[PDB]
């Protein structure tokens, strides 16, 4: 079995979606932001606006198969990104709130371009997944992320203990 997307349709692996949460009151998308001294937008963060569909973000397994096998490693990566990044590859770096989700301004490497990973979320007509964070074993998900909003309003993506995401992923228009 493999990742559904918010429709029943099996998610097709490297397309777009708009990763949305469970419950629509909780926010919308996934969108970028510029926090501390960024250049530019590279902090991951949902959107406050409960019609905002989001960035659609590129989905890619570790697989070079059709679809997304349910305990697959992924890459998320906005399809369309800021100029400034390097890669438009989501990444996790560590920081004061714990590690948090970022977009890098130059080449990330596959050992960090590769650490998410979906996990399903039993009791639902529509498929909702948790989001793991997967890191180097000398691999390891048993990290949720999460939200955080900083005293900015911004609602950044970190590893967080409670109140993991729940998202359905929707087909972008491509
Ligand atoms: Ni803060």
């Amino acid at each position: 079995d493999d990742l559904v997307d918010a429709e029943g349709n099996l998610v097709e692996n490297g397309g777009t979606y708009y990763l949305l949460p469970h419950i629509w009151a909780h926010g919308g998308g996934i969108e970028t932001a510029k926090t501390g001294n960024e250049p530019c937008p590279l902090t991951v963060v949902r959107s406050p606006n409960e019609v905002s569909k989001g960035e659609p973000i590129r989905i890619s397994s570790q697989f070079l198969s059709l679809f997304i096998p349910r305990g697959s490693l992924v890459a998320l990566g906005f399809a369309n990104p800021p100029s400034c990044a390097a890669s438009p590859w989501f990444t996790v770096v560590d920081s004061p709130q714990g590690p948090a989700v970022k977009l890098s301004q130059q080449k990330l490497p596959e050992k960090d371009a590769l650490v998410f990973k979906f996990e399903k979320v039993s009791h639902s007509n529509i498929h909702v997944y948790k989001l793991l964070y997967c890191q180097h074993d000398e691999v390891k998900c048993d990290q949720y992320i999460g939200i955080h909003r900083d005293r900015n309003g911004n609602r950044r993506l970190v590893v967080t203990e409670e109140n993991p995401l729940e998202l359905v992923l929707l087909k972008a228009k491509s």
